[PDB]
């Protein structure tokens, strides 16, 4: 694997979200996910529905937190609409799909990513972006302006963003926080300082999805 990834270079990555005041971050990690995969797959760029996972995916707990896997295992069985289709509100409501049309993409299936290791993360980045957890409630990671971050943080993970790329000593991920925070919406968290978690947690539970 090279060196330096960056699937925003590769047209692999759409533009940084907002997820308002709901606690959608699940869904919009899974989807920055399946956007990914698309292209890599197909050559197309496509924005896919938050707002379908938010409101369909009933394992999770909408505006109140949710599970990437469990998204992600949803797009499996089911598929999943274009953003525009189902925009997102910011708010749950039904799930409208059928009401919508047909879906616009299915995938395969839904792997993990062997767990506190970051050659592993690292491999799978190589191949796509990421579904990655971190603990982002302490006041440094939220005021975070850019550079690298490593902390202070603990490994307290209760919140969900996308690895969409890494250099030599970080990983690039991409937050749904606005494109005000952080570098553009971006954050380069330090790499390969020896701790299992990963800083701030980051190596706890990362998924992706699978396209043949
Ligand atoms: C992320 C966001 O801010 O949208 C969101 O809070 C999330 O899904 N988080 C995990 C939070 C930690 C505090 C553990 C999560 O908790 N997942 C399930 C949450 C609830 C019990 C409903």
């Amino acid at each position: 694997i090279p060196e330096y990834v960056d699937w925003r270079q590769k047209g692999a990555v759409t533009p940084v979200k907002n997820q308002g005041s709901c606690g959608s971050c699940w869904a919009f990690s899974a989807v920055v996910t399946i956007e990914g995969i698309i292209k890599i797959r197909t050559g197309n760029l496509n924005q896919y529905s938050e707002q379908e996972l938010l409101d369909c995916d009933r394992r999770s707990y909408g505006c109140n937190g949710g599970y990437p896997w469990s998204a992600l295992q949803l797009v499996a069985q089911y598929g999943i609409h274009y953003r525009n289709t189902y925009p997102y509100e910011g708010v749950q409501r039904y799930c409208r799909s059928r009401e919508k049309g047909p879906y616009a993409a299915k995938t395969d299936g839904v792997r993990q990513v062997q767990p506190y290791n970051q050659g592993a993360l690292l491999y799978s980045i190589a191949n796509q972006p990421v579904s990655v957890v971190l603990q982002a409630a302490g006041k440094d990671f939220q005021l975070y302006r850019g550079g690298i971050f490593v902390g202070p943080c603990g490994n307290k993970v209760d919140h969900a963003v996308a690895a969409v790329g890494y250099g030599p000593n970080y990983i690039l991920i991409k937050n749904s926080w606005g494109t005000g925070w952080g570098e553009n919406g971006y954050i380069r968290i330090k790499r390969g300082t020896g701790n299992s978690y990963g800083v701030c947690g980051l190596y706890t539970s990362s998924f992706y999805p699978v396209k043949n």
